[PDB]
């Protein structure tokens, strides 16, 4: 059940078995053979930096070369000591992977899932053993030169990082002849590029599952989960079900609304993350991908039945060896003839296992760790951690070490409560910005790219339902014992591989010009300066922008109570008054006039963020009830959906009794359409709408955090100034009182989270759904009319007044099919709404 993980030092000498020098043509940064270590069967670790760029450099480039957060260090992984640390790092993470059954099953799949000895171009009767998609050259330095002695046929190679150490998508990038086999069943050996000590971060600001005692926190990812995600790319690549990067979500950027200048998100990324976000890809797309892979598996089955010859021509003895290997890998049956065959039950089982079970969110629940809730959650500055140190991180518990204070109720992934997690400065982390500016074409403002919501381009999703189509008569839609072995094989004389490499592209900041002082201005007004001296709260956004010593507040009552100070009273009488005013204000809720589909609203969002230029005019509550839910999505165009694909039939098709089959198909296909259209609506919602509403959660949490940071700054000011009898004696009471603000902020966020979640769900029901039903009604009307005429056209033929029977088929168009969540296809969506409503 468990594949053994071997220990190594970088020192250990080459032994023509599991420590070798390997030639990796794909690595443009390093062109010699490099030392590799087989930590378990067919899985090799290569402690070297990697790049696929022409003219690779490890240096910080002059402008950004991607839409991802970046960090550059040419020294990283240069010395033999650093390589030793990296090597042992990945051995340790692999032991951790074996600490649950899901990770044991993953590793087993990789080891026995070796890439097929051939692709589409290989003759059907042939195994080709000569291709770089299966082979890596083994080389020894003899007589002043490198020399190929052998090959290996690995499953995964694990490199250190790209120039951008924070990179997390380079393992998807397949060059040359590796792409196609990865999508056509055959599969390709996989090459990961990884830096496990560098950990990406996330928060629980928008989750109702955050700690009531500690409040909202920023956590780091467990490195084992990060590495398992990467190895899930290897899995899809090896089993030949990789989804090509042509299938992807793209960002919409526009004038007049704010969205993130974000990366593309491949369908592979959505699959390997898992959970609800997989529904951004409608079932019609997912079904095609499954059916495609099925086709290729059947095709690999037929190949194994007809194989006579080999390349090279010598290797004819090895046919049975590889017939076994691949027969086991794809899990074929034998029919009574003796031939290999795809069992459909077994294929669907394998396929769903590789695509649903093996995903990030499943992994993180199994290892009992904190993790990103949804795909488009906010990223923060990362951290660094020496994961070899058993005081910081262990095989059994990860960061949750009991004897250091960490446990289920006090996670070791928490970045502020774990002082072994070393934070990276924004100085060292390069990212894109959106510059925001007043009036034409006060100062301009910078907004970091990660603090903007991702909104997908709608054309990015799926266009199937919008295509006119013709319906016809034929239209529809036990284990093996882990055994470590010598992996050397005899050299096939491979032709050398020279790959072009990728061109580098540079990327600019975006400048956006805006008519008023919007949310981003209102948030900047709330900030403290680095080196605070003597602050006061102000009710005037322009003033706070003006002077470093004035910070904006959206609570007038708070301003007077803060600025007073301690006027010959006891310190805590003032402090408690301030905190009780803050607390009591941020817990306010107002019930609204009119019949809105949202119960209560949170009134201070208006003056906090100036939504709709609503501050000064002071009318957030009415404006929201007037405009309804879409009021919160500033500038975002009214939801629209184009005309659906019409259904039509053949002109003739007079001959045959399956003139009638066409009609049953059109009716069933009309049902499929209502379904596919709802699914398309949920994708828009998840990739375009929920992200913009959640952006208000994050913006509200920032402003509550600025108000709190200002209250604390003024408390510290006033405590140094204070000289009363009790000063020394109330010290802990003051510290504790300041710390209490995190819990108070957190409880306000329960209300804001719930309000935002309601707004979001009602946008789906009020602003999107009616437009979709409209269009399905035009599609109904049209398809019925076309069915009437098909009958009337084929009047003389087929029917002996079976014509009259076909009228009642058009009484099936009386009913609409309104959107219904208590329905097996909407289960995942139902689950997610239930839980944040509780």
């Amino acid at each position: 059940m468990t594949w053994p993980v071997k220990d190594f030092n970088y020192s250990d000498p080459v032994n023509d078995n599991d420590i070798l020098y390997l030639r990796i043509p794909q690595n443009k940064l390093i062109t010699t053979p490099v030392k590799a270590f087989m930590i378990t069967q067919n899985i090799w670790v290569i402690p070297e930096r990697f790049s696929s760029d022409t003219n690779p450099s490890l240096s910080k480039p002059p402008r950004p070369t991607s839409k991802y957060q970046s960090y550059y260090d040419p020294s990283y992984l240069s010395t033999d000591e650093q390589k030793d640390t990296f090597l042992k790092g990945i051995i340790k993470l692999f032991k951790r992977i074996n600490e649950r059954d899901i990770g044991k099953k993953l590793i087993n799949y990789l080891v026995v899932g070796s890439p097929f000895m051939g692709d589409s171009s290989t003759p059907e009767d042939t195994f080709d053993f000569t291709r770089h998609t299966t082979n890596i050259a083994v080389e020894k330095f003899e007589n002043g030169s490198w020399k190929v002695t052998n090959i290996i046929t690995p499953s995964v190679l694990i490199f250190g990082p790209l120039p951008n150490i924070l990179d997390y998508t380079a393992s998807l990038t397949l060059q040359g002849q590796q792409s196609n086999p990865s999508f056509e069943g055959f599969g390709t050996l996989s090459i990961l590029k990884v830096a496990p000590e560098f950990l990406l971060t996330f928060s629980d600001v928008t989750s109702n599952q955050s700690s009531a005692v500690l409040g909202k926190s920023i956590f780091c990812m467990d490195p084992v989960i990060a590495l398992m995600h990467q190895l899930t790319y290897s899995l899809h690549q090896l089993y030949g079900i990789n989804i090509p990067s042509d299938k992807r979500i793209r960002p919409q950027v526009s004038e007049g609304f704010f969205s993130q200048d974000g990366p593309n998100v491949q369908f592979e990324e959505l699959y390997t993350f898992g959970g609800l976000d997989v529904e951004i890809i409608p079932q019609i797309e997912r079904s095609q991908l499954r059916e495609k892979a099925l086709g290729h598996y059947k095709d690999i089955a037929k190949r194994l039945n007809n194989i006579n010859k080999t390349i090279p021509s010598s290797w004819i003895s090895n046919i049975d060896k590889y017939k076994k290997i691949f027969s086991e890998k794809y899990n074929f049956d034998k029919d009574n003839t003796g031939n290999f065959v795809v069992n459909i039950d077994k294929f669907n089982s394998l396929y769903s296992d590789l695509t649903n079970v093996m995903s990030e969110v499943v992994y993180s629940s199994q290892y009992n760790v904190k993790n990103r809730t949804h795909y488009f959650s906010r990223h923060y500055l990362p951290v660094f951690a020496n994961i070899l140190d058993d005081n910081i991180y262990t095989i059994r518990d990860g960061f949750n070490l009991t004897n250091k204070g960490f446990n289920i109720e006090n996670s070791g992934q928490n970045i502020e409560r774990n002082p072994a997690l070393q934070k990276l400065s924004s100085e060292s982390v390069v990212d894109l910005f959106t510059k925001v500016c007043v009036d034409k074409s006060l100062q301009c403002i910078k907004v970091k790219n990660n603090r903007l919501p991702y909104v997908a381009d709608k054309d990015s999703i799926s266009q199937e339902i919008f295509e006119n189509k013709i319906i016809t008569d034929e239209t529809n839609v036990v284990p093996i014992n882990p055994e470590i072995v010598d992996p050397l094989l005899p050299n096939v004389n491979m032709e050398p591989l020279n790959l072009p490499g990728e061109e580098i592209v540079f990327y600019d900041d975006i400048t956006k010009y805006v008519d008023y002082l919007n949310s981003y201005y209102y948030l900047e007004s709330q900030k403290l300066s680095n080196n605070v001296e003597n602050i006061t709260l102000t009710t005037s956004v322009e003033e706070a922008l003006g002077y470093s010593n004035k910070i904006y507040t959206f609570l007038p009552s708070l301003a007077e109570k803060v600025n007073k100070g301690v006027q010959a009273g006891l310190f805590l009488n003032w402090a408690n008054e301030v905190v009780e005013d803050f607390t009591t204000n941020i817990m306010k809720k107002d019930t609204l006039d009119k019949i809105s589909d949202v119960s209560v609203i949170i009134p201070y969002i208006g003056p906090a963020l100036n939504i709709g230029n609503s501050a000064l005019r002071g009318n957030f509550n009415q404006a929201f009830a007037t405009a309804g839910v879409a009021f919160l999505l500033e500038g975002f165009p009214e939801f629209t959906i184009p005309a659906l694909g019409v259904f039509t039939f053949y002109s003739s098709i007079q001959e045959r009794e399956k003139i009638i089959k066409t009609i049953e198909n059109c009716l069933e296909q009309r049902v499929k359409r209502w379904k596919d259209s709802y699914q398309w609506m949920v994708s828009n919602w998840l990739s375009r709408i929920t992200t913009q509403f959640n952006h208000i959660n994050y913006q509200m949490y920032d402003s509550l955090s600025y108000q709190a940071d200002a209250i604390k700054a003024k408390i510290d000011l006033e405590y140094k100034k204070y000289s009363g009898s009790d000063k020394e004696n109330i010290k802990s009471q003051v510290e504790n009182l300041k710390n209490s603000l995190d819990v108070k902020i957190s409880e306000a966020m329960n209300n804001i989270n719930k309000f935002i979640r309601e707004c979001s769900v009602t946008y789906l029901f009020k602003n999107m759904l009616p437009k979709v039903i409209d269009e399905l009604n035009k599609f109904d009307l049209r398809t019925k009319t076309e069915l009437i005429n098909l009958i009337d056209s084929h009047n003389i033929i087929l029917v002996g007044e079976v014509d009259r029977l076909k009228a009642k088929v058009n009484e099936s168009f009386e009913n609409t099919m309104p959107f219904n969540i208590f329905s097996y296809t909407n289960n995942s969506l139902l689950k997610d709404i239930i839980n944040e409503y509780f």
